[PDB]
This record gives C-alpha cells, structure tokens and sequence, in this order.
C-alpha cells in the first residue's frame, strides 16, 4: 500500500501527500507486517476502482459513502494523469482514450453534484467547496478542481460568487465596487467608513483604537486594495517612464528616472522571490515551472533590457543615446503589459484573450501577404533600377512602398512619372525628363493587381475568418478567464501588502521573520469544527440522493424509455392474449360437450 | 419615429459600448508607439505640452488612410543636391531612427488589420439580438412618443 | 365607456379567458408527450388487469374440467 500511495502522490502532483505514504500508515504497516479498518472505506475502494480502470465500480464507490465532489474530482484529476502518462509511455491509445473518457464523466459528475448543491443551499455549497479535506492531504475541492484543470467547475456560478467573496477580502462593500477601494488608498481616513464583514461570516485562511487598527489591517491585506494599490502604483511607474523618455535626460538620472530604475529593481526581486518561493525543489525545475507562463517570460527578457540600457546609459556617449532607444523598446513592452491590468474587468480580459486567439489568424494572412508583397516589390525594384551594386538598400526597397500601399497610401506620383518627354518647369524653361525605362508600363499594371488582390481579397477573407470563427474563440475566452479568475486571486492574495516601489520594506521584512525563524500550505481553506463538518457532509449525501433519483425519475419519464417500455409490455400482452384465447377457446369447447352431455 | 431609423439609432446606441472597448485597446496600441516614434526621434526636448499632443497627433490619422509618407523615413545623414543644384547638407541620423519605421509597422498591422476587423466581427456577432431588442423597444417607447 | 358596453366588453373577456384555457388544455392533451404517458399508464394497469384475468381463467377452466369430470 506504501508503494500505492507513491503511485497517487505521483499521479496527483503538486505538493500531495496521500495517506499511505504518512508516518501513522508507515508505523501501522512495519508494526502488522479496528486499528487495521479504514474509517472512510469507500475512499480507499474508489482510489484501488480508478487505479485499476473498473470504471463501472467506481461509479458505484462513488454514490456511497461521503466526501463525494471531492472523491469526484480526485477520480478526474487521476485519470487524466494516467491517460497522460500512458500515452506518454507508447502504450495503447485505446487505454488513454477510455482512461480520458473517465477523467470526463467524473468531471461532468462533479459540475452536477455542484449544480444540485447550488439549486439547494449556496451557503453550504460555499462551504463544501471551500472547506479542508482531511483525507485529500489538507486540500480544498476548489483547488482540487483547479489543478485537474475543471474548466466548467470553476466556471459554474456558485465557483465564481465564491471567488468573487475571496476577491473583496474581509469587506462586505459589494456595491459600485473600485472607487471606494481607490478613495480608501487615496484617502485612508475613508477607510473607517466602510461596511466590513463579520469576525466569523466566512473566514477564509492559509495556515490556522483596536477596532481601527483592525479595520485598517482588514482593508489592507483584501486581494482587491492589494490589486488596485498595485494598478495605482504601475500607472503612476508608467507616467514616469513617459516623462523620463520624453524630457531629455542629463549626465545623471533626475528623480523620476531613479524611481523607474528603483521599480524595476523591486520588481525583478519580487519575481525572484515568485521564483524561489515555488512548488518544486530542484531549482531547475523553479525555473521552469515559472518560465511556463510566457508574461514571466517577456517580464525577465523586459528586466534584462532596462538593465542593459541603463548600464549603457550611466555611460557617456555614444552609448547615452542606445540606452535611451532600449528605454523607448521597453516603453513599449510596458505599455502592453497594460493589458495584465485590463484582464481584470469581466469584458476586457475575454476581449485580450480573444485578440491573442485571432493572432493566428493573423499569422497566416500575414505569410500570405508577404508572398504576394514581395513579388510585387522585387518586380517594381527589378523593372525600375536596372543598373543597381549590390546594396542592403534594394531589401529595403522590396518591403517600404508595397507594405505601405495597404494602408491607403498608393504613393500617386509614384505609380507613373512622365518620362521620355519634354515638359516645361514652373519658371517655364524647358527640362528634359530622364528617357523611359523599358518595361516601365508593366509596373503600374502589376501595382493594380497587386493592390486588388491584397487590399479587396486578402483583407476581406481575414475579415471573414474573423467573423467566423468568432463565436467559439468568444465562449472559450470567457470560459478560460472565468478558470483564471482563481489563479488571478491566489496571485494577488500571496503577494504582499505594499506595491513595487515599496515592496523593499517588505522584503526585508521577510528577511528579517525567515532569519528569526531560523535562528529559533499555498491555499485559502474554512477549517470548520466537527458539527459543521457533520452537517456538510448530511447536506452532501442529500445532495447526491437528490440528484441521483431526480436522474432516475427523468430517465423514467423520457418519451424514449416509455416508448420502450410501452413496446415491451404490449409484446408480452400479445403473447398472453393468444395463449387466453386458445385456453378460451379449450373452455368452450368443455362447456359445449358439458351442455351436450346434460 | 420612423419605423426604420429609431431602432438603427438605439442600434448605434448600443454598438458604443463595443466601440468604447475598441477605443481603449487602441489607444493602449496608439500611446505606445506615439511614445515611442517622439521619444526616439527627438531626444532633447523641453519640458512643453506639445509633447503630449505629438503623441497623439499622427498615430491617430495613421489609421485613416494618412501615413505621412514624407515623414515614415526621411532621407539624413547624408548629402543631396537641392532643386536649384546646390550641395545640401542634410541633418545627421538620430540613433536608433530605424527603429522608428519597423514599429510604425507593427503597430499600423496590429491596429488597422487586428482590431478593426475584430470590432467588425463583434459588430456582426451582436447583431441579431441587439437588433430585435431595439425594434422591441422602440415599439415599446412608442407610447412614451 | 356607458354599461351595456362594459357588460358587453366583460363579456367578451369571460369568452376569451374560457377560450383561451380551455384551449391550453385542449393543447395538453393532444401533445405527443401527455398520449404517450396516458397509453403506457394504460398499458401497465391493462398487463396487470389482463394477469388477473388469466388466473381467473386458469380457475374458471380448472372448475369446468372439474364439472365435465363429476358429470
Ligand atoms: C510610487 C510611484 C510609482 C508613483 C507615485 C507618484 C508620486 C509619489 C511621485 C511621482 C512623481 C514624483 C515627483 C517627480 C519630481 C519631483 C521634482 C522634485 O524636485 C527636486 O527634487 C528639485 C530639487 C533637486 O533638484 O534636488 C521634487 C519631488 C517631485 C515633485 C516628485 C514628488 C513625488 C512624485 C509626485
Ligand atoms: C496614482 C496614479 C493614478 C497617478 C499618480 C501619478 C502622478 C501623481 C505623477 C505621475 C507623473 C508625475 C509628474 C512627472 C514629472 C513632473 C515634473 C516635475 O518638474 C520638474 O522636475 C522640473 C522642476 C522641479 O524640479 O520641480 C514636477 C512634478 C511632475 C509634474 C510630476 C507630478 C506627479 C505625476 C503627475
Ligand atoms: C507582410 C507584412 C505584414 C510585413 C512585412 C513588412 C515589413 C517586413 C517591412 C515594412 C517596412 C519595412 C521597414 C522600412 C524601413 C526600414 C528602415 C531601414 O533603416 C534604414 O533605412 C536606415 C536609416 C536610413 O537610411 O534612412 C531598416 C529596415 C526598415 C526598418 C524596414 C524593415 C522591414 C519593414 C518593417
Ligand atoms: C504582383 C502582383 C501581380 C500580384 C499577383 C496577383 C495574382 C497573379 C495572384 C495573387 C494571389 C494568387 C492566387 C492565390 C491562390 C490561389 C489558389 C490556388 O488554387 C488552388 O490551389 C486550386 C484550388 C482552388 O482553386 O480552389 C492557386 C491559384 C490562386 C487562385 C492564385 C492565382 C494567382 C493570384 C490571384
Ligand atoms: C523566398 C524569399 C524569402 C526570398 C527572399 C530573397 C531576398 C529577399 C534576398 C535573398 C538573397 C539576398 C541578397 C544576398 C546578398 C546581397 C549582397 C549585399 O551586399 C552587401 O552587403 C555589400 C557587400 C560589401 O560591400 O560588404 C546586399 C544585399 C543582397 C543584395 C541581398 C538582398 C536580398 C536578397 C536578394
Ligand atoms: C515571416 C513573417 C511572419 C515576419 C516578417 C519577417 C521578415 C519579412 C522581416 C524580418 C526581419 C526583416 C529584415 C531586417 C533588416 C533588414 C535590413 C534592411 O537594410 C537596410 O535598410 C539597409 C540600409 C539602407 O541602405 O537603407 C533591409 C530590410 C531587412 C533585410 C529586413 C527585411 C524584412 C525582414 C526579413
Ligand atoms: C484612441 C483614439 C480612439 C482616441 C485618441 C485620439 C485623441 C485623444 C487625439 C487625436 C488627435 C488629438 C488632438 C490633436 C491636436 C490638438 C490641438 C491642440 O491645440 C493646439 O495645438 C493649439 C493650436 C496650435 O498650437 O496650433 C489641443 C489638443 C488637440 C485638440 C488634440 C487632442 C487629443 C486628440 C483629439
Ligand atoms: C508600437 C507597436 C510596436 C505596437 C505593438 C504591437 C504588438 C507588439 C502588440 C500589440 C497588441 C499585442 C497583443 C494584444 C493581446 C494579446 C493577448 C494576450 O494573451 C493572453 O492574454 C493569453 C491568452 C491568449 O493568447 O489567448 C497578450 C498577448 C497578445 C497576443 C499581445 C501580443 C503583442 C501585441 C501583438
Ligand atoms: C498610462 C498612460 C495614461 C500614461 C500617460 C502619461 C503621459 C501621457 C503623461 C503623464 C505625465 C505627463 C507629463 C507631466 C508633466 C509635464 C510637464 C509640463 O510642463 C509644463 O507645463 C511647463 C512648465 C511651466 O513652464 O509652467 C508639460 C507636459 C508634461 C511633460 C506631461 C506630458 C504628458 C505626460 C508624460
Ligand atoms: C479614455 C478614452 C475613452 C477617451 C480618450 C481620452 C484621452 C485620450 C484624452 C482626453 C483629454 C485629452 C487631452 C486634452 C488636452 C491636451 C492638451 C494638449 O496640449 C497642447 O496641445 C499644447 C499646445 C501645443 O503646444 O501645441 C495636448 C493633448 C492633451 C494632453 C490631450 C491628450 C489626450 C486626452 C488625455
């Protein structure tokens, strides 16, 4: 069974722990190999059902017993990691078909036990969903769903008014949300005025004057002040850059410029400690794991070029002036980072994603039109320069005019000079205009032709990929950013309090607590007490009776199970009915012979 | 009142919010390179008010068909004769000049092709239901009339 | 409006109500939906009264046999 729980702490991942593999179980096997019964049988016989691919007796173990969403979604997260893992070994697509299938229904089994629970109580559904698995390594059925990838779990209503309860912290505000959090942060004596929530209306935590200095601590540690105190502090950084990169620039940076400089450091420290504090061990395996998003990514390549630009910078010239360039590149990386900030609005972040969905398309109309455009380019340079060294200058000349000819600039005295004539100037002297390339006709031609082809054909098809292919990127897009609505929270709830430009403070404060702790559970929980546990679990098997029968009573009154049903009884009815007739029909033969004979 | 033209204009009143959203993203894209085309091509500037408004200036009427030809890569660095003959010494290279064109690239593909037809396909995707909404309720503000 | 009017105008809307349900109800019963559930309920009483009639049948046979026996 040791080697069983290796084989669930692999399959699960993260930082799971499963029961076998704990000290208690570890004692209790060397010491015997109601002490050696298991309290929640049917959760063992669930796992041993879903490891050996029995999928019919794990869809029995499933009714009974209790913690049923959390044994569902468990279920879904090992079976998509054996289907992963057998396909990764070349085994028998077959088994990874079935294993995937099985990853399915037990998710579609989930998202319907949280349909049921929302249809009958939202309270206790939060609860369910929020409060921590003693027999799942201490884990939430949230972060269980999350980490099986459950795109439809978290997308489900009673998911996203829990994380939008996660989100305002301990606040009760819900009502023109953001401007009183920005008057808070603006104005801290506006925090006072403010609705906060009870001691005990939902306390979710990690690890389980006074009044003022409480609400104070209650305002400045909710998800949502921490995000806008973020946004406020990367415009005001933004502004800044503007003014840095627009102002000329002395021998040494202004104050403006050491408070960029100052951001970007904290910055880079902050997402070195995202690196350091991580899931993995090997730091190898840190390093990927963070460079797997690709903003982390373009946020390191974006740090090492101010660094390199401003190395350059603090130089004398020439290298002053390549320093303000990598400043004015990097500008423009921030100006797009904008959009990590706008995919917080419930309409923004789908319309960003949407547009990195459309890049694709995008893509390919571009490789098209670049073989369309530089036929037309080499064509146009080839007719009109037929005497040409070779120089850098011709490239350049392939790509400029074409490529700026699609947005409506067909550069007209351009497309066909008078030539081979004589026409008199302004002052009205007689010039003689340079003699006629041959071939000098063909170029207007192939310009109309090009110009047809690219801006009547080229865009207009983009437009209708666009169009076409838009109502599934949109329902996908908001899907996805309903699913990362959670990673968004838990980012913001592990970040600290204070935001970049001053995040200094806290590092150190870090420092100094990590230092005092050696010199002497990455998740927001409940930690409910027994009798609430009871009364969650009584609400869950309720729950799963409900749906369970309610399924029955509506595959009982379907029109096809009637209809069969129906032809099933009749089939039989016919049967009976001759066998009545011939046995009526031996009664009366009996009672005319009875007749006969009296 | 009439039957056709008071639902096209509730129609336009409820494609703004669309259009509000595509005015955002554009002007993210549009502050970028405005920032970046002044920032590199005029290194020593003053503190003035004019640089805010050449930020906006041509980004903005690059995405109706006006790209300032004359102005994407002039010729410097370098020296050309003038139209009365005479040797003309042009103003050297900014550093970093060439960059300005590449970006005017990207940023006049990302915008003119990118989120132009992207705010015609949420024009047209949200069409129908918008549509019978708002002859729905220009009937119902019939009475109102 | 006078009052033969308003007795003639809730008239018409007494007609119309009664029209209109008894119509609903005409449409429920003649839906696909509500035949096919009144025939299998029909069916099952009709398997079970036809079961019935064939242990009847079995004891009204056996106690002719029993009579064409005696006489
Ligand atoms: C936290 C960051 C990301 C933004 C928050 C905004 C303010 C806290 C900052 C942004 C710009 C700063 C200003 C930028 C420039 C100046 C000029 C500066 O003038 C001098 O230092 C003149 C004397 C000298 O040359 O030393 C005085 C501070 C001040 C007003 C700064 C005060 C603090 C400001 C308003
Ligand atoms: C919280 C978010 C939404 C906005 C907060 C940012 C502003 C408070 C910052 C951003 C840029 C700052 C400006 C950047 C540069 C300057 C020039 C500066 O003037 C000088 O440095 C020259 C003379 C002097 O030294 O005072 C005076 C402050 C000012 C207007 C700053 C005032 C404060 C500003 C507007
Ligand atoms: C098919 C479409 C979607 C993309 C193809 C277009 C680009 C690949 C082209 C269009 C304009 C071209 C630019 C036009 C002008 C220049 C300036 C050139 O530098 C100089 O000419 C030096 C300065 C000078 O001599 O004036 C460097 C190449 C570059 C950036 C070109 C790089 C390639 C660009 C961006
Ligand atoms: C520099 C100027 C002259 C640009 C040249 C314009 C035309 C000579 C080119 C540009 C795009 C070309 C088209 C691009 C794609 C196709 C599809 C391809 O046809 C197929 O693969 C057959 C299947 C089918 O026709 O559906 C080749 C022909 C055609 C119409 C090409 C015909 C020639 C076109 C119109
Ligand atoms: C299928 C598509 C992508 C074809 C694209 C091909 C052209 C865009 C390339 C291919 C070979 C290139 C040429 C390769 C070599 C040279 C020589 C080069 O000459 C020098 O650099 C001067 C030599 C010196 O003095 O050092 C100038 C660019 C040029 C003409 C290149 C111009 C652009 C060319 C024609
Ligand atoms: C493949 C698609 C999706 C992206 C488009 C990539 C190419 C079309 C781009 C990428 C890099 C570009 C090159 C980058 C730099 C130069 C040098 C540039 O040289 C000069 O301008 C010399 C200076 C002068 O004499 O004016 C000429 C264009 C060229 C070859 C560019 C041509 C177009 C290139 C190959
Ligand atoms: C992202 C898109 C949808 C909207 C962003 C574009 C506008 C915010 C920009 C585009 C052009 C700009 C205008 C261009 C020129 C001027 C003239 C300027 O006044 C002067 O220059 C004074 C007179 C003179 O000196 O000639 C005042 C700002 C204003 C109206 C600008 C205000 C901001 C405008 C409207
Ligand atoms: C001044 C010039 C250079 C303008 C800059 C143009 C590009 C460098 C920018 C403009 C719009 C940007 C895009 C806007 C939206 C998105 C979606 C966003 O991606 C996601 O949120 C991930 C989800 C998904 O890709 O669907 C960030 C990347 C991307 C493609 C951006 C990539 C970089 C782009 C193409
Ligand atoms: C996230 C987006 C919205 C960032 C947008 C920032 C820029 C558009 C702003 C922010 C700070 C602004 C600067 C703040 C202060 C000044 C000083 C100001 O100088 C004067 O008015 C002269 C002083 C005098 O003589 O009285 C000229 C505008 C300027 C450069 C502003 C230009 C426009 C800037 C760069
Ligand atoms: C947010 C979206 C939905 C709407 C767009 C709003 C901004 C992009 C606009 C609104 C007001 C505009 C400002 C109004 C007035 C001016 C002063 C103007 O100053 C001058 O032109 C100085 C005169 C000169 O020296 O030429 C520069 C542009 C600016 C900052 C404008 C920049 C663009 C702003 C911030």
């Amino acid at each position: 069974l040791i080697d069983i729980g290796l084989v669930i702490e692999y399959l699960m991942g993260g930082a799971y722990r499963c029961n076998y593999t704990r000290k208690r179980f570890r004692t209790l096997y060397h010491n015997l190999f109601e002490i050696n019964h298991f309290p929640f049988p049917f959760h063992e016989l669930m796992v041993w059902a879903v490891l050996m691919k029995r999928q019919k007796m794990a869809l029995f173990f499933w009714q009974h017993g209790e913690e049923a969403m959390a044994k569902a979604l468990v279920a879904c997260k090992l079976c998509k990691a054996m289907a992963h893992e057998a396909s990764e070994n070349d085994m028998v697509d077959d088994i990874s078909q079935e294993l995937n299938h099985n990853s399915r229904d037990f998710g579609q089994l989930a998202v319907e036990l949280l349909d049921q629970s929302y249809k009958q109580d939202e309270q206790l559904a939060m609860k369910l969903l929020t409060y921590e698995l003693k027999n799942w390594s201490n884990a939430t059925c949230l972060q269980l769903a999350v980490a099986a990838k459950h795109r439809d779990f978290i997308a489900h209503t009673c998911s996203q008014m829990l994380l939008t309860d996660m989100w305002m912290g301990r606040l009760r505000m819900r009502k023109n949300s953001g401007l009183k959090v920005i008057l808070g942060i603006l104005l801290p004596p506006s925090i006072l005025s403010l609705e906060f929530k009870n001691k005990d209306d939902m306390p979710y935590m990690t690890q389980a004057l006074i009044p003022l200095g409480r609400k104070i601590y209650e305002f400045y540690n909710a998800p949502i002040v921490k995000f806008w105190f973020y946004t406020l502090a990367y415009i005001g950084y933004l502004m800044l850059f503007n003014y840095i990169v627009l102002v000329k620039m002395e021998r040494w940076p202004s104050t403006q410029e050491w408070i960029v400089i100052s951001y970007i450091f904290t910055l880079g420290i902050e997402k070195m400690r995202e690196i350091l504090m991580s899931e993995p061990g090997k730091l190898l395996q840190k390093v990927k794991v963070w460079l797997q998003e690709y903003w982390n990514v373009t946020d390191l390549i974006a740090i090492l070029l101010f660094s390199v630009g401003m190395i350059l910078r603090l130089q004398d010239q020439p290298f002053r002036s390549d320093g303000r360039v990598i400043y004015c590149v990097n500008i423009i990386y921030w100006y797009i980072r904008l959009l990590d900030i706008f995919g917080v609005n419930k309409y923004l972040g789908p319309y960003v994603m949407m547009i990195g969905k459309m890049m694709i398309d995008m893509m390919y109309f571009v490789i098209i039109m670049l073989v369309v455009l530089m036929s037309f380019g080499v064509a146009r340079q080839a007719i009109l320069f037929p005497n040409e060294e070779p120089s850098w200058k011709l490239a350049k000349n392939i790509f400029y005019m074409p490529y700026w000819m699609i947005y409506g600039e067909v550069f007209a005295d351009q497309i066909d000079p008078p030539c081979g004539q004589n026409e008199t100037r302004e002052d009205g002297k007689i010039i003689q205009l340079p003699p006629c390339k041959t071939g000098a006709w063909i170029v207007p031609a192939i310009m109309a032709c090009y110009l047809l082809v690219a801006n009547i054909l080229l865009v207009n098809l983009l437009i209708a990929v666009f169009n076409n292919t838009f109502f599934e990127v949109k329902s996908i897009s908001n899907q996805v950013w309903k699913f990362q609505r959670y990673q968004l929270i838990m980012t913001f709830h592990e970040r600290p309090v204070l935001p970049p430009p001053l995040i200094i403070f806290s590092h150190m404060t870090m420092i100094f607590q990590h230092l005092c702790c050696r010199w002497r559970d990455y998740g927001l929980k409940l930690f409910i007490t027994d009798d609430e546990l009871k009364k969650v679990h009584d609400f869950e098997e309720q729950c799963i009776e409900e749906y369970f029968r309610e399924k029955d009573d509506r595959f009982n009154s379907s029109n096809d199970e009637r209809i069969r049903v129906t032809s099933e009884r009749v089939e039989n009815m016919s049967m009976r009915l001759e066998e009545v007739n011939e046995r009526e029909h031996s009664m009366k033969a009996s009672l005319q012979t009875v007749d006969i004979r009296l």
